[PDB]
């Protein structure tokens, strides 16, 4: 289309305003925070995702100050940022110039789904294995992401990479002080949430990350439901009925409600037959009640379903080579430095 | 497919056993509190709906309560109910014997909007006014229904019949006492179900019924949404943003939230152009943050919208008489007398 120039900011580094130009702008996604353009950058040729929200401008924008704090191989990096302002006076607006992935999760997914077959389990390793990654990063700063999603996974579909993304719901969650349950796409929503509570952790991004990783073996939602006593009901199925203590560890002021018939299901009897035991174990340790009970993310990564990433001969079903997956820095394995003796394989 | 004879109980009148024989059993719903058949009564040739609900034994069923005690031509009428085991040892069912009705308004609405076409505007006034009528009978025993959604609205293609059905999630509301805020359908969730209300009263199954009339003249939701705060930016976007007062109103303990920009949306510039006037008047005075502020269900009745029902003409569009609209008993217009006089035409 037309090419456009402004003054814009880089995202992580030293604050020094500087020229950008951009071409062949097109929407590709949308929110509740804002439009997502696809773009090129003039003088390099290079493909640039931007998200344009709405802005305050007498408030700060949250998901830019997570963004400019974050940085790490599988979250979308932030390139620039700049303001702009629309027909309307009074109006101006935020520019977030990121990255630009080709596929999400969820179209692959989606794909794969309409194909009538189910995702390779070597991409469902790779995947899930980065998003945790991603998450024990953004956790380890007290951010919680809010809204883990298929859509919010994108994928290199030739390297593999994942790359989290959308800040737009996320926030660093301080003991005591409230956060609305009201976040979260329905169908990965911890039962904490459903069940109204407001001191819920960071923990909430693990179920959802579990949902996700059911849905990938499942080639549907695991738990649908049309309202969050439905989806209650499918989640007991699988779990079993919530003891007294559980309902009280997700949400402490509850509200009593009727429910009851059936509990503690087969939850191998859950997925096809040829599904993986440890694909099966994973989830049962991701999607548990009690919030505290669920593996955290790094630990999700040691998991053993994780095992055939750290073969040393794995390649990518197209023969190229994973992507990375050990370059554990020091700083992101200081939650719990034993993980390393199982994160860090043998040949590295 | 086989005879089955069990001993059933009247659902309305005397407790008297009878013996009953239904045959031609086939799935036609299911929910989070059972599956529903079709069946057809033996000796009388007439096809019923049986639901079937795992039951507690320990419990009583609050859904078969609430049936025995309602009656009126646009509620699904309960025949008869009958217990029933499974091949597992303490494992009771509750069977729900109902009058079976052909469609539904949300196949109705799905036929039309596959069709690329939108709802005759004279089944729009026909369907939403004994939707209202059914609403404001069971809200004068004080039940809220908790769950108002087109699949739970049978019709019946012909007479242009409609009758609400599903008591699953009905419960009577008493000032004090709380309740869950997380039933009902995503899309027709009032504002304050999403804020997390737990004081909440029927004025709930208002904001929904506004929800279906406006999906049925917008041939899709009004409100879609992953998360509650999608659902909010949507509403916020025909609504405006709510005044610290509302939100109050809504839901006293609440905890903030960012959100912020568009504000007073053109509730004209919603629908399509020859959308009626009136109809989008009622919206309004149905979709308001306010939950006293929305019309109660019998002045939604004696709205303008529904004046061509009370024409002295008026037939269906296959030429037959519409359904029974006026017969208010007087019990039914006590809560607000003064309607009468627009609620019962001259010629009656
Ligand atoms: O390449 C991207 N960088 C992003 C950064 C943020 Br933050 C949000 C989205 C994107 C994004 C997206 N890339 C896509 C490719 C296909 C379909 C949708 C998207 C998308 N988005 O919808
Ligand atoms: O004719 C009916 N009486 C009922 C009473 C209760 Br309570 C619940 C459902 C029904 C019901 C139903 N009739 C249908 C016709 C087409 C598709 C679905 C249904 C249905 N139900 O899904
Ligand atoms: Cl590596
Ligand atoms: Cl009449
Ligand atoms: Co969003
Ligand atoms: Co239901």
């Amino acid at each position: 289309s037309k090419v456009t120039t402004v003054v814009a900011t880089p995202g992580q580094g030293p604050d020094r305003p500087q020229e950008v130009s951009y071409t062949d702008t097109k929407v590709i996604g949308n929110g509740s925070f804002g439009v997502v353009y696809q773009a090129k950058l003039c003088d390099s040729g290079e493909l640039v995702a931007i998200k344009k929200v709405l802005q305050g401008k007498a408030f700060k924008n949250r998901e830019l100050q997570i963004m400019r704090k974050l940085d790490h191989c599988n979250i979308v990096r932030l390139r620039y940022f700049f303001y702009s302002s629309g027909e309307k006076k009074d109006e101006v607006y935020l520019n977030l110039v990121l990255d630009y992935v080709p596929e999400t999760v969820y179209r692959v997914a989606r794909h794969y789904s309409r194909a009538k077959q189910t995702l390779p389990v070597i991409y469902v390793k790779l995947y899930m294995y980065q998003l945790f990654r991603s998450l024990a990063y953004i956790h380890s700063f007290g951010i919680c992401h809010r809204d883990i999603k298929p859509q919010n996974l994108l994928l290199d579909p030739d390297t593999a990479v994942l790359k989290l993304c959308d800040f737009g719901s996320a926030k660093q969650l301080v003991r005591g002080e409230p956060n609305v349950s009201y976040i979260c796409s329905r169908y990965y929503r911890a039962p904490e949430l459903i069940f109204g509570a407001t001191d819920y952790t960071s923990s909430i991004d693990v179920w959802s990350a579990g949902c996700v990783l059911a849905e990938l073996l499942l080639g549907q939602p695991i738990f649908p439901g049309d309202s969050g006593v439905d989806q209650l009901v499918e989640i007991i199925k699988v779990l079993g009925t919530p003891t007294r203590e559980q309902i009280r560890e997700m949400n402490p002021n509850y509200t009593e409600f009727k429910f009851p018939q059936i509990k503690a299901h087969p939850w191998t009897k859950v997925f096809r037959p040829r599904t993986p035991p440890e694909a099966i174990a994973l989830c049962s340790r991701l999607l548990e009640y009690t919030p505290t009970a669920r593996l955290t993310p790094l630990e999700a990564c040691a998991h053993s379903f994780f095992d055939e990433l750290r073969d040393p001969n794995v390649k990518l079903p197209n023969g190229r080579d994973t992507p990375a997956l050990f370059n554990f820095t020091t700083q992101e394995l200081s939650s719990n430095p034993p993980l390393a003796t199982i994160l860090i394989p043998p040949h590295a």
